């Protein structure tokens, strides 16, 4: 499935801490929208998984849904 989430990043950093988290979970194809504090991600994992390891980074994140 395709799942898209609401991440409260900020800077550059920020999307690099999400990428670190999502590339240690591993099984995951996504992209990174900064300027509009969105991540979508093309995964068999769980969405329970997903959200887990996006809020590692301390960022509050919630689920935009099905794409
Ligand atoms: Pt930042």
């Amino acid at each position: 499935p395709k799942h898209e989430f609401s991440v409260d990043m900020t800077c550059g950093g920020c999307a690099e801490a999400v990428s670190r988290v999502l590339n240690k979970l591993g099984g995951v194809k996504y992209d990174i929208d900064l300027p509009n504090k969105k991540v979508c991600i093309e995964s068999e994992h769980s969405m329970d998984t997903l959200l887990a390891t996006l809020k590692k980074t301390g960022k509050t994140v919630s689920y935009l849904g099905l794409e």
